[PDB]
């Protein structure tokens, strides 16, 4: 059956200090946005919640359709074989994040685990002092270097209270236990347009992702 | 008024593109036309100094990027078009970093008289491995690509692009462009309010050793359309 | 108390397939000429054990002195405040590894946990087809962007069976719960010369690292 | 056939578009790999950090660098007349990059270097263009020989700044020789070079000094 609901556990550390959040959502019946609510299990977050946005967004691959048919993410969910996501992000001020996502799927329920580790954020920078205000709309580019691996890249920027954007470069591999279907492999690059909205308090967050795959705009 | 301004933009151009790859000079010239309302252009080039030692695909980002005068924005003239219209002008500088450690520095300038542009593109590449796909002519096509544009101040557009090529071996060759466009006069406030701006680009190249024919289609967009 | 004994649990996945190894050994904090014997708790590794070597080597930071006294690593082991290692490695053929090390220290015995995730290794490349033959000697460069953070970088190359080399770029943060002594922060950059040897079977591996800190050679 | 006593250098090109030029001269000791250069801008004072030129003053004269067991391949190729070319790219933490091409001709113990250096993408507000670089950290070059005519080198280069943060860069270089290097050279890989670079300056002139020492080990 198609996925209905999801839970997400997102956890790890930033500048050596642990964080952990759990939440969940119900999948969107009608192709607009996907949504998730989270709560901290270990006190208020000591870094900008906006830093989690690419992980929150990216945790919705099971809902992302492709233009002509099922995405590989949907196809691998449906057959049981699965995928994992591994990614690095480099920040313009020298900071680094690494992350890994795995999930299980039983009934119509997805349980995701996203480990997120960040280091080297300057203590007076926009992440550790909570100066990010939003993440810019962005494009993922996807290429298929082999039949079980998607290489995805994204240039991701955030607005700040200083009116200077904060920029980063994401590279990710999505690894499939079984080969992707021949027809998926014929349309490259594949792009994804993403709009990410976050509402936040110190301890809780509400998140929405609009995500749409395209091979063309003309 | 809007239509008059678009109508007055130039429709012909010539390009002189030159420099060197791995320390060996090259130089090509030619011309073509373009359509500034539609985001489309054509260019034909010939070497003025013998066959190219390197894949002509390595020049494609520079060939596409020479024609900002042909890029309209969704709501009206792009800043490039506006700066040509009011005679104030802009310049283009960029670097590309390649997956195998090679690097390209490039600079474009132009002179604009009547309805004609004369463009000058200096392209300097180094560190291309002698056995790699550029020095051995193994690039077969450039994948459609997206440019992301930001305006850190009212006289600067900073662009980034993830640019890839297919190779005869069937493995893509990947590159990252960073571009800075500097404007003499401030861009209009309405341009500046809509960031980031993306451009979708489709590039076709037919080449032989001595000449090439190039076409590019470009379309600016802030978002993709809903539905389908 | 000076440490004398260690164990290392080193685990994760390569191209999506899990691995897990444990081993132990001993060492000298007065030198840095250290050894470890490891065995898989699963079956045989499906990738080149040479790819583990920077992680094996780096797990001996507690045995590394500095020229004029204790390294920060040693100091934080002794006062008990500790440190964590987060690193990323990019490979010439596009593959990527992320890894995180933490440890607990009781008696004179170090217990290390090194999580290592690699993706995007071409299935015909030298890592997945076991063609790495040795790791070249190398230099780590260390900077201290702030008083709890070391940024290390290294250009690491391996020889292969085909008379060629296979190259990688490592970037790592070492994050300390307490600040590093001011004497340590005035001497930058600090370099570390490393010599790595591995003997390995399906059945196990034996690893040795020679590490020496230096500010200068002339 | 000779090793070097004297040299001169014409270093030119542009940063963020605008052309710079300088000519200069000095000396070294090819037995200890030390080298000293005085030069002056020839097109008016530098409009960016002179520290950004330092890898291209330091690395410029590999003919002064001995190897631990004898002549470096750079020394060797000077001596036997066959020569070599240097091509170098440097990538900066803030996305700027430089491309550089060094070419040499010799008369006896006298080197005349011609180096083209083109930098683009330096933020106008960053430490290169506003002259905030205060020193180049000492650094280690790594060299490998993927064939008997090529040295590929890499270096992680950092500078101190007046903001108190370091500004980092990565250099990659290809040294191409017209004749094969000696078998003993190719056998000791990687080779490292420790380099100390020092600048004292004015608006006419500046004084650059480089200590360079090849090493395969420290233990």
């Amino acid at each position: 059956s198609l996925p209905k609901t999801h839970e997400l556990h997102i956890f790890g550390s930033f500048n050596g200090v642990k964080f952990d959040m759990v939440g969940e959502g119900t999948g969107n019946p009608n192709e607009g946005s996907e949504e998730l609510k989270l709560k901290s299990t270990n006190g208020p977050l000591k870094f900008s919640p906006y830093i989690l946005v690419p992980h929150l967004g990216x945790a919705f691959y099971q809902y992302l359709p492709f233009p002509d048919g099922m995405s590989p993410f949907q196809a691998a969910m449906h057959d049981g074989s699965g995928y994992q996501v591994h990614r690095t992000i480099q920040y313009e001020d020298g900071a680094s994040v690494t992350a890994h996502y795995r999930y299980t799927y039983e009934g119509s329920h997805i349980k995701g685990e996203f480990q997120v580790i960040g280091t080297g954020f300057p203590p007076d920078g926009p992440v550790m002092t909570n100066k990010l205000t939003a993440m810019d709309w962005h494009v993922t580019k996807m290429l298929y270097p082999n039949d079980k691996t998607i290489l995805s890249t994204a240039d991701i920027s955030y607005t700040t209270t200083a009116g200077k954007r904060y920029q980063s470069k994401m590279r990710e591999n999505n690894t499939f236990a079984k080969p992707m279907a021949a027809d998926i492999l014929q349309k490259q690059p594949m792009f994804v347009f993403r709009k990410s909205e976050l509402q936040h308090s110190k301890t809780e967050l509400t998140f929405k992702e609009w995500q749409k795959a395209f091979t063309d705009v003309m």
